[PDB]
């Protein structure tokens, strides 16, 4: 068929849209994608479908999608076209069509890892419709039809809210008007997992590097094992940790924590080398170095942790 | 076709549901998903299809899905719509339709890892139907049609039971009634694998750390190698072990066992450092520290293992 | 159409089945699945399709699948419904339908890892048919139509035979009679790969641990390096090896070999600790301990290897 | 239908093409593939579809793809045929068809890793059409119809431009004329990630190897630990780094940096072995070797880094 | 439709086949599969479709696949049925059909790793056609229609040739004649990648093991670190390397190189143990052992590399 002609002859047809989240899963940090399963509801007026509720013995009447004109509604930030099962189509005597489908889709939405793993994100789902030559078509948001099931979970996140920006973006694209709505799922990451995956190994590796200051300065190999293994451990943890993220250009909050831990451990190595350098000549100097280090290192590290955890929580 | 009109004019149409598990596989702890292949049986009354059992020499008669109205039944907590092959449709003389399909689906159901790897789970499969404008449709459970084949296996688990909650959850959603049933597969994990994957490496690594107390106090590098490699091994096992799980915030029972093992090993490091601190001056104190440690450590560790394994078995 | 009515009025229709393996691949030990690509041949009698071979100038005549009744044949132990292309349908003058399709499927079959990697398996392909309300349907095996192409290979396995159990298993399921056939692909694993993936690292790691008995007792750190690295290597090989298998409860033959190797290595550690414990006081005892160990350890290890490889080969 | 006959009887029909990038994701360096989601626009002349704009009260008129002849346009460097949803088909009074589809595809395009990770690439998308027996078909580029949305991102790259080579490549293939267009997405890699993934571990590992020159020459085990672990670390980092790339024959810029770092580290090992060789006999020589090394190594390494980072930036 | 009747009443219908490779990708050594995107061209004679070239003013005329009989051509060694888009079907006045499709497929073809990574392979694509009851059908090869695009690449390989074995294998299968063609893609591996992935780490690890002979015999821990870490490095490199291949029974050329390197490294270990054994008593003997070893080991290793690289290049 063709689109409903305008009664005002010059009026845009608006399609009232709503999304109801049923299932939300597979939030992939590295791919910056997530999978969503929801209701899509569309509503518009096609007076061609009007009918007498009495002559037609039905209060509503229901159609197959093949029977009537339906707006071509597409998702933008999706990998493939969604998979949809039309659920219901109900017309009113005045021509008001209420369309309901259930869809699943792989949404592509970029993440801001700067504050990671203390990050919040806005996942976006962009709806769009392209105007035909006979009529311009415009999207709108029916707030009654937006929401999400209570049993919606992302197994590592707190889900804040699912809302829609009511005023759409209308613009020209290849000589036709396109109309775009922005559905926004706000989430904030649950960082605790990482505390025992990365932060604790880091803190313990720093402490372990500091244990070397209490070993006798003459047992040089022992202190060597301490200093060297803690340096290699920091390097391994650093690489491992950045392996969870996409190849982002910037540095994360975890990056800063790991880099400072690497600073403390490598400084313990430099301290061991200096102390070893002054042990025969000027043993008083070496002894003073260890005496001060045993207090300074764990103090600067404690203060650092205070500023860090105070800041990012 | 169209939905069966009510005889009582105000009676909800109930559809009797049953699921019979044929194959159960791919229980993914990290994805919190599993795959199921089963019979779905639905049964309802459409008097329009009734017929005289004597005038018609046939006892049942069978239709194709296109011939008669069939209720649209959806799964809720699933990733894509199921793949189903209709098996049979048999109408009764009184108008009772018995529908049978075989379907496969990827179900998404969250797991409770707090007690892991000594955990039990309830996998859920939610059936749902949305009411039409002409009639409300309500789900119910035919126990004769619920079960699972005996040769059904989840390799890492014991399958306890497959049952259904008979009273459905009926509620309003986007201005129509939905009726939702909760099918429940109860399972409990087989922990033995993990005993030799993680628990043994941990217990042996704690013992290894304790061997250092019997080495000569003067051979500082040897004891250093013992202490340091056991600390790094504990960390490695911690990270490795948590890699099996989704990014849950909390701690598993395995987490507690590993954390206490880390406590014993790091305590062995602190002991080595203390003994080394007193080896030249006050060799009696250092010697006594080794003497007590050699009894306390394996004893406290044995007691801990006793309380832990007594608790979680 | 409808199912072929019985000539004896009470006789079950048997469907003669055959499978011809064309391609066999992706035998996944962890997933307990494999992929199969084969011919499925069915043959039954439908008198309605008989015809005069002389009046009709054709010796066979061929139908389209939509033209005639075809039995619904399903695989049981499969993940999704198979993918099939109907190849040919030939009716005989008497009504004998010979149906031929080519299908691919992902078969789900449990593996018995107890004797692994010296294990044999039976991969199963269960065919099944459900009786309709008009007639009971029963499966049988046409031996002429069972076999496999010679260039069928499972890269890690020797394929012994592909045969079928002629008598089917008939049983009641949800108030109808079902008929189930068991096609059996027998395979036996080629263990050589594992000899150089796991068995050699283990044997050499044990030997390496035994070299420590020949090092000077006064050079404590050297012997520490030997003993400790060999223990951690054994643990690493153990975890690595068990990562190839599903989360089975039991122990494999490889588990036993690795565990005994771990016994030898940890025993060498305990020996080094005893010798070190007796080195200052009672150097004769320490020396005697090493003297005996250098003969006992590699001797008991050789004997063990003799029993092990004699048993599992 | 059939293809439009030529007005000149011997004139090729040109199809004006355009691509508008909507989504660009999953650029896999190892697979040398990327995924694209875009508009494909085609435009050509079919006089059979011309019409009087006055007798027909419509200014454009729109057809279904089944109604009119549409040119078969294929992508060359793609894995499967694209997935396309026809969006709009608009005929003009003169017979000018404006066709618009939205497609997703997995494009296969080779990468030049010689300058990696400081590399720029040209991803190619080849359009092609095969001439029919009735008429030759030739592709062209409608610049109005080429572009890309501003929010297009490759989460690891800077996107320079998306342009088309206007002149197509015409050639004979299996006795017919083919016409091929080259759409080119120019991108350049964001190397910063790799600086902290590989370049820093390498630089620090070289520095660590240099610390050994400041340890007392008599503490041979300590220096052994430094030298040996830094060499093995270089090897591990090399293997890890080359694991991100396809099995390319040549060497990348990163290969060179890692190889020079390996030169410096192995040179420190060779230095330690030489120093240890001369420590008893000719200790002045050994002392001088350390004296010069402490100045030369970090100087040659700093100079090298200066030349390298100056060159590849 | 039906198959073309024979003019000779007893003549087999031949189908002239050709494949033109467009895209060749994803050669998976472990899966022994590769993906191909190509033209499939078929050509046969159906007199029923003939026409007068003069009365009919048309030189060819074109049909839709539904209009005429088309032979069912299947690939044998493929995982799923191919995905094909029919491109063109052109009949000649005499009745010669020229059919052209573009298909993609996942081909399964076994590899011979004995000479790896210096291996050449023949990837096979088997075409096959099954005879119908009315006529025997036989495959043949049209060389004009066989080839590959010049920009066809398998990263990590040299593509030698794509040819066909002209004489097909005709044989009986389940009581009908099948006709099978062997298309052969010859390739040879580019080993250079492996040179820097495995061969260099091995060679340098052997050299590193030899450095121990130049360290002072009294620094037992130092030599212990050398010998032990190099032995474990060899084991790790071995396991890593074999992880790239399927679970083949035999040994590759790379296996032999790695095994000889392990021999040299373990022999250096045995030498260190022997030298350490004779260091107190008979220092002349130990000294002589190091003196000879420092020349023999690197010499025998140089000769070995000479024979090996001379052989496999
Ligand atoms: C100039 C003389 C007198 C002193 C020579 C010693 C310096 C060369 C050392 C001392 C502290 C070292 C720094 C300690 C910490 C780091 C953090 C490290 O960053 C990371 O590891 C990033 C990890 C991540 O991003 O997750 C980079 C090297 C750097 C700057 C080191 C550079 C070399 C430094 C300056
Ligand atoms: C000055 C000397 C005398 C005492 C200083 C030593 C303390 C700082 C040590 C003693 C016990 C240690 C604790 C022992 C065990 C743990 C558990 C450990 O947790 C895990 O490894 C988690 C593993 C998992 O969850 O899988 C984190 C470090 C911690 C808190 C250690 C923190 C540092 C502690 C308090
Ligand atoms: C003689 C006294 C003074 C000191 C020894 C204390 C014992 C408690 C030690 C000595 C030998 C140890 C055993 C050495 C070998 C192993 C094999 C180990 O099994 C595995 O590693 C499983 C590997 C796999 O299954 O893949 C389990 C611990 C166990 C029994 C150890 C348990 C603790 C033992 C008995
Ligand atoms: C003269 C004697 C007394 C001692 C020196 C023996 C040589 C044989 C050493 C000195 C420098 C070494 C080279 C140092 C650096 C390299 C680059 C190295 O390349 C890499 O491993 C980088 C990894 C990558 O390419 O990604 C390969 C070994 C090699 C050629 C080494 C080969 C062995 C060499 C030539
Ligand atoms: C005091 C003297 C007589 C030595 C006594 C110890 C022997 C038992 C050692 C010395 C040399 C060793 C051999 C040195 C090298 C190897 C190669 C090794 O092969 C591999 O690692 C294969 C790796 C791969 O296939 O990739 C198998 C063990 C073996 C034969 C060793 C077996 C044990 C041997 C004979
Ligand atoms: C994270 C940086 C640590 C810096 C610690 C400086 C300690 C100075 C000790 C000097 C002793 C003479
Ligand atoms: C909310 C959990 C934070 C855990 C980290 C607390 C900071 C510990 C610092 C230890 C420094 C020695
Ligand atoms: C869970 C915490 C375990 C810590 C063990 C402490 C042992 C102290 C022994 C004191 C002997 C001197
Ligand atoms: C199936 C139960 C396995 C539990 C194993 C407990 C072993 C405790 C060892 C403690 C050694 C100190
Ligand atoms: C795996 C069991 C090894 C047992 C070796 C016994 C050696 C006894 C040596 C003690 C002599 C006093
Ligand atoms: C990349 C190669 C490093 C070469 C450094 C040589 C240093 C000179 C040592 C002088 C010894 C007396
Ligand atoms: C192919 C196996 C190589 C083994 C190398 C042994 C070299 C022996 C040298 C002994 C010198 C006394
Ligand atoms: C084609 C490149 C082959 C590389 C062979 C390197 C051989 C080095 C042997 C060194 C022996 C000491
Ligand atoms: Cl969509
Ligand atoms: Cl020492
Ligand atoms: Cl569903
Ligand atoms: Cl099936
Ligand atoms: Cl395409
Ligand atoms: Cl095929
Ligand atoms: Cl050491």
């Amino acid at each position: 068929m063709v689109s409903p002609p305008p009664p005002i002859a010059d009026e845009p047809l608006t399609v009232n849209t709503g999304i109801y989240l049923i299932e939300c899963y597979s939030l992939d940090d590295k791919a910056e994608t997530f999978k969503v399963n929801a209701f899509l509801s569309l509503s518009w007026k096609d007076r061609r479908l009007a009918f007498d509720p009495v002559r037609s013995g039905v209060r509503v009447k229901t159609y197959e999608p093949e029977a009537i004109w339906i707006p071509e509604i597409r998702f933008v930030n999706v990998e493939n076209a969604r998979d949809a099962d039309v659920v219901d189509i109900s017309v009113s005597p005045d021509g008001t069509v209420q369309y309901l489908e259930r869809f699943s889709a792989r949404v592509l939405s970029p993440l801001d890892f700067r504050r990671y793993p203390f990050d919040s994100q806005t996942l976006h789902i962009y709806l769009i419709v392209r105007s035909v030559d006979t009529r311009n078509i415009v999207l709108a948001v029916d707030l009654e039809k937006v929401g999400k099931n209570d049993d919606v979970f992302l197994t590592g996140w707190d889900i804040e809210s699912f809302t829609a920006v009511v005023k759409p973006a209308n613009f020209a694209l290849e000589d036709r008007l396109e109309s775009k709505l922005d559905y926004q799922l706000r989430i904030s990451r649950q960082y605790g997992y990482f505390v025992i995956q990365t932060y604790l190994p880091c803190i313990m590796t720093v402490i372990l590097s500091q244990v070397s200051f209490w070993l006798n300065r003459e047992s040089v190999p022992a202190r060597t094992v301490f200093v060297v293994t803690t340096v290699l451990t920091m390097t391994t943890l650093s690489i491992s940790a950045r392996n969870s993220l996409p190849k982002v250009a910037y540095a994360t909050a975890m990056d800063w924590f790991i880099a400072v831990c690497y600073a403390f451990v490598f400084s313990a190595l430099i301290e061991f080398a200096t102390v070893n350098y002054f042990t025969k000549s000027q043993p008083a100097r070496a002894a003073k170095i260890d005496r001060l280090s045993r207090i300074a290192f764990p103090l600067l590290f404690g203060i650092f942790n205070l500023v860090y955890w105070a800041t990012y929580l």
